[PDB]
């Protein structure tokens, strides 16, 4: 039960999880260009698991995308952002564990971040 | 009004349409002496999503007031069956002397948002 | 693991969920007054589980209210909102696994409710 | 300017304070035939939390836009360590002819959220 990162879709229309998105993870190189990390579709709870490991998750910047736009145009709704993308900078600083969520509407989107740690 | 000095203004927007929110009644409460709601002023959003001139500074005075949005009322003339009855904000105003107070509203289906925005009048 | 209601409350100032929050839930009565219907605690992660059951869970108007000044007060913060509150209509209509969940500032909050259900 | 009748506009409020969030840095790049990003204009709000004149109706032709916010350095100069490295909001503009755009973002240290308005000049 160690997910370093986990990212979790709703849908603020349908008051619902957003099942079947793309998300793909960026790492920021040296090149100071993104190198993909790690990629998946959410679940039928609107959740993505299992996309690092702690030895692989290191400080860095990462980039979190999510395909915001192919979810609508699968409803019939015209929306107004390309995709919906997240960077942040994950230190051992102290706690490790990260859950992005992302609330989706066509023309709005909120994201948070809840970093939690279950002892250290 | 002037340019932007009024006392109390709302201003609603929607997340579906990338719109404005027109016509959506808006209703304001006091708390009275007794612990008890009273009819304070009533209104509408214009066309830009706002509603001004509800009240003024010299009759805002200091108390706990309750801006009731009726949402269900506009999701339902557009088809759609929302969530909530109504969205409501509930604060203590001018309670270190006179404030000019924005309440702002982002509106979907299943989900709201409130923000409010305090600023010292003329200084 | 059948709760008809859940209420989930995050703090988006330290990016964590919000511990030790009152929660009270009413229910509209004829007489269009609120009665208490069940009351609790935010737990170390945030959630208020067991509020009820299926049974005393029948169609009709909640109101949820959450008590934000008190929790921003406890870390010397001082907030807009006297409280946060949630008025929906509970219907058979369909489905019956409500979520409710609210993420807090001093001046700003957000709720949003996930409707879902297993088999019907 | 006019009233408001700016093809572009970025409005940013602060939900720690409850106000207008001043002196933010705002970039605006527009997608090159190319697939690379190109700088598009450039600015800071203003003590209302906005940024006006960033681009004309001649200029703001069809395209991939991203407007990107410096949060981390606003956070930073009020002493808070944030979670993100600023805000970015990507969209496809004018393509069904030209449109006015507002795009407002409200803030806190571990979460943001963002709106469009989208209105059709002069009809
Ligand atoms: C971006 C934004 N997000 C919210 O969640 C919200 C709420 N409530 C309001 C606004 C806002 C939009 C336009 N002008 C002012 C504030
Ligand atoms: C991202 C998010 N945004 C909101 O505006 C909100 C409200 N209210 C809740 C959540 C959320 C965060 C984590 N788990 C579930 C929901």
């Amino acid at each position: 039960s160690k997910c370093p990162l986990m990212v979790k879709v709703l849908d603020a229309v349908r008051g619902s999880p957003a099942i079947n998105v793309a998300v793909h993870v960026f790492r920021k190189a040296a090149d100071d260009t993104w190198e993909p990390f790690a990629s998946g579709k959410t679940s039928e709870s609107g959740e993505l698991h299992g996309l690092t490991t702690e030895e692989q998750f290191v400080e860095g910047i990462y980039k979190v995308e999510i395909d915001t736009k192919s979810y609508w145009k699968a409803l019939g709704i015209s929306p107004f952002h390309e995709h919906a993308e997240v960077v942040f900078t994950a230190n051992d600083s102290g706690p490790r564990r990260y859950t992005i969520a992302a609330l989706l509407s066509p023309y709005s989107y909120s994201t948070t971040a809840v970093v939690t740690n279950p002892k250290e």
